């Protein structure tokens, strides 16, 4: 898989990762201060916190018809925002929740 | 600092960390397959991908004005977007690329 040129995209599938691995090793190395304040955005700090909250409320009941309704209305486009369910395993994602919950507290 | 409640937000921004925290240790345990669906998203996968080509092209010679004139004009948005230059150094960040690209090859 090497057709004499290399620095331009095969399937452009390989350069997601070579972001993730760059990621990855600058969330590792702390190295990515710099990459932290250009990648250091208010609507992504505020989606970020925001799922943290909105999976947090999940738990606690608040999945968003608490304060999400003058956002759309209440959930109409966030509580079935196009995303996948099994396709996912989202018992998977409330397994590493109830890692962090069942850890030993 | 305890005051008795600690599932809400003393300042808010500790729930910044709880999710570099997570992510970052779901980026290391490969556990994140779920919240990575979840965040698999179009536009990020497109804005991630196009990070790692504008920084590219940058020091190739195409910043922008090569293929960045109909999102805009000619990088008259992103060229200048709301960032930090010295306030986040970036000859920090084009030291990172400078490691991966002056690694040993």
């Amino acid at each position: 898989q090497s057709p004499y040129s290399a620095a331009m995209a095969e399937q452009r599938h390989q350069e997601w990762l070579r972001f993730v691995d760059l990621l990855k090793n600058a969330y590792q190395n702390d190295l990515h201060l710099p990459l932290l304040n250009l990648m250091l955005t208010p609507d992504e700090r505020e989606a970020l916190g925001t799922r943290v909250r909105i999976v947090e409320e999940l738990l606690r009941g608040e999945m968003s018809q608490r304060e999400l309704k003058n956002e759309f209305g209440a959930g109409i486009a966030t509580i079935t925002r196009g995303s996948n369910s099994l396709k996912a395993a989202p018992v998977e994602l409330r397994q590493w929740l109830e890692e962090v919950l069942l850890k030993s507290d």
